[PDB]
């Protein structure tokens, strides 16, 4: 067991093992409160996220247990990743404390499409990062589900990590619709929005709420076809989606004018409305668009990722519990 110390900054208190020195607020949301420090062991600067309470009830509890599972499965270039994980409780009856440690990164995709326009190669190895993680979470069956521009860590090297595996800006339109079993390929619905407005330097979609949102979509896209339409069980949005005024699909290569022919094309295969015909995350890093950075024989895919914890009805102290477990069964990666 490490040596622990305690401080308070920003009003919330850390309690951290000695190794991890000058710690600094970097920003907090709502799912907790996140500090740069220093390494002593490593050298590096990490990023400290501590919990927000973190079992105050079962949907909470659980979504504890769900992150740190999460964390711990994933290991990939392009995905962020745990360094290390703690609690400064010494017995599950003390333990009400979770702290994640990964590698500092500098910026986000947001803080970056905003501070600048960026070239069609930065295009390119940006989201190549993005398709290269996502081909691995999907591999695991796992949906990221909320894919946008401030959920992507990126540091001064452009190198690119996802995170958290408007946000209705970026979301798929069968979401918008409430189709009740959305797949993987709404991320990929999330990188065109993504994509489009990095080449563009606009949101692609800015609807003020989910109507409009859709409404937007339609304008590009084009109504629903037959095929698509064959294929809307819920009643009700089948009747609306019909009764909407036929909107055709437009010519992106108008729409997106001047950009790269090639990132237009591929533009074309992520912003399909029918989610059975989007291309996935695998198919999309063969595209040409991104020859001078695929490597077939470096875009691993990941273990088996058992999810079966997610149909169970526990109390909170056995989410506890679990959490427990999970965090003195942790194994640091290799130095
Ligand atoms: C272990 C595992 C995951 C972790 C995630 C975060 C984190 N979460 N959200 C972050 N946001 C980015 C801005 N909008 C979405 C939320 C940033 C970051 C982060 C990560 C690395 N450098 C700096 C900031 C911070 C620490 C972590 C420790
Ligand atoms: F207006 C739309 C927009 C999107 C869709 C859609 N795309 N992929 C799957 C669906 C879908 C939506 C609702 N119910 C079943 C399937 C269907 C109609
Ligand atoms: F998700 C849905 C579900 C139902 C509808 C709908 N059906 N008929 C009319 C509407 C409708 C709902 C909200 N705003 C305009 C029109 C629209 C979206
Ligand atoms: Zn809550």
């Amino acid at each position: 067991r490490p040596t622990f110390y305690r401080q308070e900054l920003n009003k919330t208190i850390w309690e951290v093992p000695e190794r991890y020195q000058n710690l600094s607020p970097v920003g907090s949301g709502a799912y907790g409160s996140v500090c740069a420090a220093f390494d002593t062991k490593t050298g590096l600067r990490v990023a400290v996220k501590k919990l927000s309470r973190p079992f105050q009830s079962i949907i909470h509890a659980k979504r504890t247990y769900r992150e740190l599972r999460l964390l711990k499965h994933m290991k990939h270039e392009n995905v962020i990743g745990l360094l290390d994980v703690f609690t400064p409780a010494r017995s599950l009856e003390e333990f009400n404390d979770v702290y994640l440690v990964t590698h500092l990164m500098g910026a986000d995709l947001n803080n970056i499409v905003k501070c600048q326009k960026l070239t069609d190669d930065h295009v390119q190895f940006l989201i190549y990062q993005i398709l290269r993680g996502l081909k691995y979470i999907h591999s695991a069956d796992i949906i990221h589900r909320d894919l946008k521009p401030s959920n992507l860590a990126v540091n001064e090297d452009c190198e690119l990590k996802i995170l958290d595996f408007a946000t209705r800006w970026y979301r798929a339109p069968e979401i918008m619709l409430n189709w009740m079993h959305y797949n993987q390929t709404v991320d990929i619905w999330s990188v065109g929005c993504i994509m489009a407005e990095l080449l563009t330097g606009r949101t692609l979609f800015p609807g003020t709420d989910h109507i409009d949102q859709l409404k937007l979509i339609l304008r590009l896209v084009g109504t629903p076809g037959a095929e698509l339409l064959k294929k809307i069980s819920s009643e009700s949005a089948r009747n609306y989606i019909q009764s909407l005024t036929q909107m055709p699909k437009m010519n992106f290569a108008n729409v997106f004018i001047g950009a790269n022919p090639l990132a237009v094309d591929l533009l074309e295969k992520m912003l399909v409305l029918d989610s059975d015909k989007r291309i996935t995350a695998a198919q999309a890093l063969a595209h040409a668009y991104f020859a001078q950075y695929h490597d077939p024989d470096d875009e691993p895919v990941a273990d088996p990722y058992d999810q079966s914890f997610e149909s169970r009805d526990l109390l909170i102290d056995e989410w506890k519990s679990l959490t427990y477990d999970e965090v003195i069964s942790f194994v640091p990666p290799p130095l």
